[PDB]
């Protein structure tokens, strides 16, 4: 095993190339960017570009997806359900995307727009919601689950 | 360099150990994660409770520490996110080089920071660039070695 310095270098650089050579798109969030791969992947949809900020992937069909995503320890601890904050609610459905300590796919399901607004709380911190990837969520019965598909796809 | 399938290999592995390692929480922010880590071990303090978002570190001695750092490969890449919340003591600003060794840090007060931000419309807020003159005393403390013995 290497110096936890070393480790960051190494997925830096790593997701740096990644990047440049278009398969992902920033290097500054890899659970999200993963996710997004992932997601391309299992519906051959199109990518945003950076300036696209209200969708992340856009179905060949039309449905503009927002993907949030985040790496969890253990699905028992509550507060790691927290998404990062949404800005803008202008898309179809969210795409939620939760990693186990393996970065391997955990638990994936779309919820769409309405399920996601009816479960968020607005900060002023942040200027932003703030959205709970709670079970009660996942499993809502206008949420699909997507976890097997995206296991499909790598990871 | 190598194949994009080994890159993802590649990535994919070194975050899985970083993750095992407590390093990173939600793989979203590696090296704020890691500034915060070497800042509460440069101190002896503790971490915030997910609902206080002012600060990220209080110091034994009370201290509330908002931490805001950049690796550095040119002012683009001296801006700080964004503030949105005075309610601190000092921001503890840590700039890395690519190999994520600590290159400058620094404890700017409060004041200085309100002093150094301006307000933003678009984005409602305050933006800081973590310029040389803003490291360089404006009563703000060298932090660099310090960060670099926890290392
Ligand atoms: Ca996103
Ligand atoms: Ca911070």
């Amino acid at each position: 095993n290497l110096t936890t310095r070393e480790l960051l270098a190494v997925s830096r650089a790593s997701l740096r190339e990644l990047k440049r050579r278009g398969v992902i798109r920033s290097g500054n969030a890899p659970a999200g960017d993963y996710a997004e791969l992932l997601v391309q992947r299992a519906t051959d949809g199109e990518l945003a570009n950076a300036s696209q900020k209200s969708w992340d992937i856009r179905t060949t069909e039309g449905d503009r997806l927002q993907v949030k995503a985040r790496v969890i320890t253990d699905e028992h601890a509550n507060g790691e359900r927290q998404l990062s904050t949404i800005r803008s609610w202008d898309f179809d459905a969210a795409v939620i995307v939760l990693f186990d300590d393996n970065f391997r796919v955990w638990r994936a399901a779309r919820v769409p727009a309405a399920i996601m607004k009816e479960a968020a709380y607005y900060s002023q911190h942040v200027r932003g919601y703030t959205v709970y990837a709670k079970d009660a969520l996942l499993n809502h019965s206008e949420v699909e689950d997507w976890t097997e598909q995206l296991r499909s796809v790598e990871q």
